[PDB]
């Protein structure tokens, strides 16, 4: 499987043709306000410079491996530990976010992938409701160089070859996320690549994060994927809700 | 373990000392309206007379083992299958529901216990988020005789001994529940007996079921529990929410 044409994803993974896939188009007016949704809790995300973290070009994204002890709660007793994060992005002059808002695709999107602490292993959790939870944020263009993102973007040139990897200093993972942890959309969907396993709780922050134009260009223009090809437009098309109501934590 | 005596329940199952137990006191005023909560759907609940079901006095309740093919959806993609139902009751002039509403305990309560389709068996589901789901309804004294309930209650004399069981004709299991599947409370909780595992989605109907006074008397006055004593007041003490919000499917 690659982005941009065959093999068709259901022929790779029949799961990719399930009823409750991700990503989706968020339409705020149809989202259901649910006051039960409490502010996200993220502890342990402020990493010291040592030890160092693996940053890998895997041909589908750039992926940072997170150490044990990043703990996240979606609600009382509903806790998670962070595994990895990675980006989705477009190309020169084209947005590449996975989720969209009223049809708007954003320049890029960050995913932070967590495992329910009720499961010892990711593979127990795949397919199980709530087993995995992803935190997603939109990346937009802004006037300033983002210092937290720059720690990653300034290392992309060292892993430009598909399958290559570097070690980065520890950073504040929470500094990559939006201001307000109380404002988000939530629904249940899937991995957005094969194996397209369902039961994934998606939390999309209402607020975006801002990168410079140079920074965004760096993200789309630096990396090389499968073939002799450019790692770009690494996003799945939005998928039908098929009866799912997207919930929101704010009126 | 018994209702009232030894051993203490945390000695049996550590999980019985979790923060997020059931049952709870439903305060409808503090409940969060959640328009995402749609009407529950049941498939396969209208059973024919054969094959027969096992109904058992297990010393703590009367439990009807349910057959395969009883499917229940909490919403799009939240699919379950019924395992069993059982009842909780009081005594003469003493109410015996497990849940209470604004402190009010009802004469009795029915539980339909279900397993998430993501799990092959209960011990995999225990402690996992959304692994089990209980539909719960209160039974109240009413003027007419409930004929759905008469089917089961007329067979109780046969299982008066603790640990005894009988076979009973299949019936419309859905007729044991309220007719309104759209007005309900929902919260995350625990099993109300050891192992008291959390991760359980409780759905408590707003509409009640009506039994006659004879019926309620049959229920509470027929069966015998451990030792020389009657099986009565077979309900756990209300448990503090500990910061959980109960959702309501209605404003
Ligand atoms: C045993 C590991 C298999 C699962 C690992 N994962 C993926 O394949 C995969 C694919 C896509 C995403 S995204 N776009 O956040 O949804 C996340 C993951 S994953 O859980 O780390
Ligand atoms: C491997 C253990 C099997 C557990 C089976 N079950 C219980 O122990 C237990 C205890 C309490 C309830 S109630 N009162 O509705 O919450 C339901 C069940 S159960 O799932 O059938
Ligand atoms: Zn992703
Ligand atoms: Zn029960």
């Amino acid at each position: 499987w690659r982005y941009g044409g065959d093999p068709p994803w259901p022929r790779v993974s029949p799961a990719c043709a399930g009823r409750f896939q991700s990503p989706v188009d968020i339409r705020p007016q149809l989202a259901a306000f649910s006051p039960a949704l409490r502010p996200l809790e993220l502890l342990g995300f402020q990493l010291p410079p040592l030890p160092e973290l693996r940053l890998r070009n895997n041909g589908h994204s750039v992926q940072l491996t997170l150490p044990p002890g990043l703990e996240m709660a979606l609600g009382p007793g509903r806790e998670y530990r962070a595994l990895q994060l990675h980006l989705h992005w477009g190309a020169a002059g084209r947005p590449g976010s996975e989720h969209t808002v009223e049809g708007h695709r954003f320049p890029a999107e960050i995913h932070v992938v967590h495992l329910s602490t009720a499961f010892a292993r990711v593979d127990e959790a795949l397919g199980r409701p709530g087993g995995l939870a992803v935190l997603a944020a939109f990346l937009e263009e802004g006037p300033e160089e983002n210092s937290a993102y720059e720690q990653l973007l300034s290392r992309l040139e060292e892993i430009a070859e598909e399958g290559s990897e570097t070690q980065v200093p520890g950073l504040d993972i929470s500094a990559l996320l939006p201001s307000d942890f109380s404002r988000y959309f939530q629904y249940e969907g899937s991995l957005t690549t094969p194996p397209c396993a369902q039961g994934v709780i998606w939390t999309v922050f209402q607020q975006t994060v801002m990168l410079s134009a140079k920074q965004l260009h760096t993200l789309s223009d630096t990396l090389w994927g499968p073939g002799d090809s450019r790692l770009q437009l690494n996003f799945r098309a939005t998928q039908p809700l098929n009866g799912r109501v997207i919930e929101a934590s704010f009126p």
